[PDB]
RNA sequence: AAAAAAAAAAAAAAA
């Protein structure tokens, strides 16, 4: 709709039936017309922010991964006052921020084309906000859609939406009031695929008034619960999509890249076909190989063997002959597990890693506990104090005091490698939201234990979820502590191969796309696979949800499989859990 | 004056006849003897400050600018007070520290010679400060002097000054108590050319009391109140560069350099004569297109197919042929301009680019604004809060709070790049500065309007002078939120380009410097050009007003006439702003009473 | 001792008689299996810490240097309370865990193999500690003990230990409240050679309760009862490396080092053998130059010479011919000192630099002083304020406030360089600590002198020992200041240079060992020699200590014999500074009351 | 981390 000359808006709207609806608002052609591209996003003509999206003239070789970058700007004026800083200005990004950069980043970076190398920045600014509204899924959205106007080689718009579980009824874009009275949260991303929707992302949480509103007869949140709030979000994700998509044809764009960008892969041809022919029966055996320390001396020789070869008939390229020579292994990898179900560790599909757990490791802490699952190893340790301890926070977000705190810290020591020691990056915070909300709904209230509680938690050994290895590592500190929880809290980290691999027959015609689910991936088989997901929750409901995928469908029969898997084995692992503590000290 | 045997004194004298005399002290051989060059400057035996220069031992000939830095360092001790932060030391610089380093580096960069490629650092100690004294001028003349000490391939001696209209007389170095008597007060910086004094720095701003004491008597300044002003700074100039010269004949130094820096020019003159017997027609062809997306694909294939050939040609040199490129093009702009008076953009000298105003842009804002010149495109944003939330300042100065805050934000896609986005760089504070100055005379007083007030300016297009757009954007967005403002203000830039071109005639001996002056200058225009003017004011009087120059000296006729041509265009662009609002709006629904 | 399937322990005892008995505590094999090496340390089954090293895969051979790195987290739950920050969350690494990592790192860093070029990191995490005990010396040992673990190319293990003299004992691993009864306090870190201790590092102070305590009857701490407590600290170190000896033989490891680190030397031998030949007669000449300027003239004239006339047979090596000079300037150096006894600029064995002070250097300062020894240059500042403005503490340690504080600034241009200026470096915070307490012991109570003190020592100029030069500034400050002052303190740097050379008569086979000691050290002395140490106090007894060596025993007369001769240097050196004020004077009027 | 050795329009990961 060319509302003025230049001028280019487009409309969407949520309808939640009894409970209200909602418009969102996508106009181009007015700010920052220098950019790329750039797009205007409107809730309810009282929500307004703005996103740019620009790309660098240049490639840039010397790198070896795609670099883009998000920034979200929040400003103090969108919430009408002066920020309370000494010199007051806004400072550093807040946690809000770095988590909604995360938000946006992770369904965003995989839809673009491999082998870019050029630089990608996005800029996301709030410019006014209502005291009662959130302005993240709204940011995914306007991403999204200066993305797409920009021209770059970028894979079909992406819509996010929030959908909160309320009286049996899962409601689009809630306000905070909404919020209060709901039992479970969640927000999810996805694109349009052949006229179907599927899903990228998903982040959710049960609310901190979970527990009293079972109580008083709601439903509690379980897996089906979940499964069924996933295929209600698909609509709106569908209607988000139209609208942005309806945007770009009205303001030119569509086809005519115009500028090209170049690409530079990983390895050639020729140089992949002769890896395979000298190292294919190589590797196949050294995969055979149990244990550790053995089998990677024997991939280690292996690899310097190899290169000695075709590093110098192939004139000093040996960061393409390991290229290929990884490619390779991840796909024999794979096809052993399609095949005869067995993974690297020798591991069946359903099994855990050991598992053990102690308390009372550190002499002088309010609680401590220490928590290891195979190569895994978290220390945990909470500390008590008096009420006012309690971080006060000045943001534009709803929030104002924070009662609990959680806190995660991962050295390089604990991979063995060397490296810089200081502020946390934006994947511990991310890690550490994820665990404290983990543990929000169980915790009583401030009646009746008037305390503050600060929970921190160190990765001595990483090799695979450690977010998960540190939710359970707190339940154990905050029992050992003294702390009287609802329940004990416990997660699983789950992986996915699919593929379509040959079936029962010849051919090659009759192939049908299989799936394959495993419990508890270490970090090859998440950086080799399909799909990842970190489920924690209770012996009766979930209480987090983090998942990441790029597939085209899943199956919802796949999906429920996966959930009942997961409960299984935090049942198993709720059970050592107890049996190291079982009530308050 | 030898006063000790190594150590060399000097003094120059500031006559302010009723109003009193000042004595400026220049000291060397005592302090800090294994840098490059060291001074030390004392104004009235009370106040007391340290420069240093040193130069790095090898050249850094991959970089592609000359890496000068400067330093200032303010101590507590000099106003006998121990920090009052968490740690109980200094921290990083405050906002006077970064404007005193950019007043330092603004004259002081030019004047060394191109292509130099060592590194350059300047630090500037504050020892000793009277609590009515000002220590910014005097730093430059330290670090002026201590430059010129060090043997380093430098032009000549810099002097400064400030000058405060008081009852009709320009005083020199003047107090506190007297700056708050007077009407206007501008700082000066220049050097001497066949005698002359030539004016290389200005920045200079109208006082807080203005309107308070024009009603009361005192006359306004206007332009020729500021050119007066202007030509009452150069005796000043003069003793001080006389005074450092002596300084440096003194103790040795002058000739005799001893130390020789190599340079790397960007291009050699071979490559020059090349790409100019190669593209001058198609360059001149093209900047006829006059329509951007056209014109800069034209000028972007015609780069491309001359590094093209030129690198098969000579070997794989492709940086020289940028820069020559980069040259001819700069030369052709240059030559239409003076000739035809052409732009690039097909304007006449004295035309303004488009311009637009609008109001109440954002929804729950207490005030807002848009403004629009042609490609520059500022958003303001106002807010208003409780009189405690006034900023609180432990600085060094005699500033202790702060009523009125003005930030200023220049994103990277504002000119289509990609960056880093975080603190705020030196240029930002400086801009931000500029523009906030430019509104304080013509704010009411606490007692009528009992709020502390915060704006702030973002960039989201930026084709050339950022901050007068930002000036006009915080008028409109104050009247928007019901400021009653005593007057509206507005701003404008310009910009010049000179040469010595042979008049209609012969003998190739009546050759006279030729000038042009330019209103509402471009960025092309301010890179290739000669000098960046600003201004801004309301309807009877000038508030703010910034200046840059390189030349050698500029006539005062010409700077008359660009004040001129200022006032007019900013007159147009007031009636412009009047059209969208005329008076103060009625207060938010969603602001603090 | 195996109590666990894979996990070993080992424990150290230390008997301090009367005073009690405790014990240390090493564990590994539990805690961060991925790491090269980790070790978990006890102090009394109450004080926790955990210590990892990790080394890199590949090597970098850009750097010309060890790339060792040390880092101290403090966790406030060791405490049991929440962070005090506005985010409630540990920032950045406070003063005494910089002072820990310097601990650390200055015995650790010599006793790996000479050109190593792989990352090495230490992290030492602090869990559980008891409000009245110290942990920088059980982290010590910790590092040591998982450096040593992890089959790294590391000379031996290293013991630690702290040592007080209470009433004639010296107690080993005191308490806060044993402390507080003390006159003196010692940290010394040493190493077994062929059966006996080799005493590598030394940092001691006096206490601040010092001049009652020798008032009431305690013995003064003077330079034979330092040696007396260097003395008694060899069997505590004995006792912790053995057990760390005993822990890395149970856990396997010992041998089998399995992974090989390749080493970079600077130079190969023909390079140096030719350099030799070419320049020896060519260099021994330029170092009988009295002039310095003229000396450095030749000896970079010597350079280039070389330089352009070997670089074309070794098909271009700048840095090994450089490196190759630098050994040889340093032998024949060296080599004269310990024959001829002549140092660079001619001086004495015993002779010290051109001295000079003088106070009232900064106007409106409460005090100040300017302090010059050869060509190092000091200038002190002081400032006085109320109480409240004392520095609130807010760490692990059981220190809370602050009411005396100095700070160290070092800039770039005090050595003629360039860098950034800002925050000061870990080098800097140590310098200050040890001039702080070296200040700490003389200094009015609370009650008689009801102020907060602040001290900044700035380097104008730097050419050796900027820190005694900064102890003796201070006091000069101090008495101009009006502070009274129980007794002035000065110090001096000290250095030694030892050697087996042969002794008149044959065979060849017969070569002794003798040692020359350098009163008032350059700091090419400093890098050419075998030991330095600095020690400061009054006339009566020593208040800092500060000692870094690498040689594998020193005799005790030798030692004797030093501390002396830093005696005599101080007393001359407080003679010199008593002619320029001997009394405190009045309070200056711009000071409080 | 060891050591004396800013000017201008021009973050992802176990690694
Ligand atoms: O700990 C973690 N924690 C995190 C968590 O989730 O919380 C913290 C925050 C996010 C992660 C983590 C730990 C380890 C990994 C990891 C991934 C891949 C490989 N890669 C190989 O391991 C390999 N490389 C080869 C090969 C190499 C060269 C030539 C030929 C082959 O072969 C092989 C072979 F199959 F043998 F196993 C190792 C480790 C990831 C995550
Ligand atoms: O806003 C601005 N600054 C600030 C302000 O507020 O003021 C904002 C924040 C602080 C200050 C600003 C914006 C843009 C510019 C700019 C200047 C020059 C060119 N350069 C050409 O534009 C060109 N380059 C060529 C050429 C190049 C190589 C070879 C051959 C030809 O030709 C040409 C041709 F003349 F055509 F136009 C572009 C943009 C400057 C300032
Ligand atoms: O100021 C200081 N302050 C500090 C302090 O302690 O507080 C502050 C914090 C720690 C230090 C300091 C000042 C200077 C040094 C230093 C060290 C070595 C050399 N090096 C030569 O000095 C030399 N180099 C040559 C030569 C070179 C190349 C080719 C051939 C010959 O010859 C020679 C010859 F020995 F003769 F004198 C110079 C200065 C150290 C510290």
């Amino acid at each position: 709709a060319e509302i003025d000359e230049g001028v280019f808006e487009t409309t969407a709207t949520i309808d939640n039936g009894s409970f209200g609806t909602r418009t969102i608002r996508f106009e181009t052609g007015r700010l920052a017309l220098q950019a790329a591209g750039a797009v205007v996003a409107y809730l309810d003509d009282d929500n307004m922010l703005l996103s740019a999206t620009t790309a660098s003239k240049n490639p840039k070789e010397h790198f070896d991964f795609f670099p883009l970058t998000v920034d979200v700007e929040e400003r103090m004026y969108a919430a009408g006052r002066i920020p309370g800083s000494f010199f007051r200005r806004e400072g550093r990004p807040s946690t809000d921020a770095i988590l909604t950069c995360r938000l946006i980043d992770r369904p965003l970076r995989p839809s673009f084309v491999d082998g870019l190398r050029n630089e990608i920045q996005i800029v996301v600014t709030i410019l006014s906000l209502d005291p009662g509204d959130l302005y993240d899924v709204l940011a995914i959205n306007a991403a999204s859609a200066s993305t797409q106007l920009g021209g770059l080689p970028f894979s079909g718009p992406i819509g996010g939406v929030r959908v909160a579980l309320i009286d049996g009824t899962w409601v689009g874009f809630p306000t905070v009031d909404q919020i209060e009275r709901a039992v479970f949260d969640m927000v999810v991303a996805g694109r349009i695929v052949e006229g179907d929707v599927a899903i990228m992302m998903v982040e959710a949480e049960a609310t901190e008034n979970v527990v009293e509103l079972v109580e008083g007869g709601a439903q509690a949140p379980t897996e089906s619960v979940v499964a069924a709030g996933l295929e209600a979000a698909k609509p709106f994700i569908a209607a988000l999509c139209t609208a942005q998509q309806e945007l770009a044809d009205a303001a030119g764009k569509s086809g005519k890249p115009t500028v090209d960008f170049p690409v530079f892969p990983d390895y050639g041809e020729d140089v992949y076909y002769s890896v395979s022919s000298v190292a294919t029966d190589e590797l196949a055996a050294a995969l055979t190989i149990g244990g550790k320390a053995e089998r990677d001396q024997r991939i280690d020789e292996i690899k310097t063997q190899v290169v000695q070869r075709l590093a110098d008939t192939y004139e000093g390229r040996e960061k393409e002959v390991g290229a290929a020579l990884r490619a390779l292994t991840k796909k024999l990898v794979r096809q052993r597990i399609l095949t005869d179900h067995f993974r690297i560790d020798g591991r069946g599909i359903t099994d855990i890693r050991a598992l053990s757990a102690e308390v009372a490791v550190v002499p002088r802490a309010h609680g401590s506990a220490l928590f290891e699952r195979g190569e895994t190893q978290i220390l945990g340790v909470t500390t008590l104090d008096m009420i006012k301890m309690a971080q006060q926070i000045d943001s534009l977000g709803p929030e104002t005091s924070k009662r609990y705190m959680h806190h995660y810290n991962f050295p390089p020591f604990s991979t063995g490698e060397t490296g810089r020691v200081g502020s946390p990056k934006r994947r511990e915070i991310g890690h550490g939201a994820l665990a404290e909300r983990a543990l929000v709904p169980v915790l009583p209230s401030v009646e009746e234990f008037p305390y503050a509680i600060r929970q921190v938690s160190e990765a001595l050994g990483s090799n695979g979820s450690t977010s998960m290895g540190s939710v359970c590592a707190s339940t154990l500190a905050l029992l050992n502590a003294g702390v009287p929880l609802k329940a004990p809290v416990a997660g699983i980290a789950m992986g996915l191969v699919s593929d379509d691999i040959q079936v029962e027959g010849a051919v090659d015609g009759v192939v049908e796309r299989r799936f394959v689910t495993l419990t508890d991936i270490l970090g090859a088989e998440d950086a080799f696979g399909d799909m990842d997901f970190k489920v924690a929750g209770t012996k009766d409901f979930v209480t987090a949800l983090q998942l990441d995928t790029k597939l085209d469908g899943i199956p919802s029969q796949v999906l429920a499989g996966a959930l009942e898997q997961a409960k299984d084995a935090r049942l198993t692992i709720l059970e050592v859990m107890a049996e190291a503590i079982d009530r308050p000290d």
